[PDB]
């Protein structure tokens, strides 16, 4: 059927859920519109470090706030490379996944020096 074994696209996605289970109004399926409102970057982050930032205090109507807060409470402690452009995202209709893929692999390497990812260590062949 189709080509490639595994894919990190799909853990990806898989594991937001996993970091965003029972947050409310919100829902990943995909890296299309589902961050087009900006809540999702959000509580995303929330998750993590709750303290750093106010969740339900931001609004879905704010296009920004939603993106710069989840932006910046995460350089807060997590010091992450702010690589998608707000500003170009509020215009875009919708978040180019090409982009938002990107920034979830990026944060996944903070967290997992944070102590926040327990990730695992599978010993198989070289692949590089």
């Amino acid at each position: 059927g189709s080509s490639g074994s595994s894919g990190i696209k799909q853990m990806l996605l898989d594991w937001c859920r996993a970091k965003t289970r029972g947050y409310e109004h919100v829902d990943i399926q995909n890296f299309s519109s589902s961050w087009s409102d900006g809540m999702a970057f959000c509580a995303l982050v929330h998750n993590f470090f709750p303290e750093a930032f106010d969740y339900g205090q931001l609004s879905p109507q704010n296009r920004r706030q939603n993106f710069e807060v989840a932006f910046s409470s995460a350089e807060t402690h997590a010091d992450c490379p702010q690589l998608l452009d707000t500003e170009d995202m509020v215009r875009l209709r919708e978040p180019d996944w090409k982009c938002v893929y990107t920034y979830i692999q990026e944060f996944y390497r903070c967290l997992v020096q944070k102590g926040l990812v327990k990730t695992k260590k599978s010993s198989g062949p070289s692949s590089g």
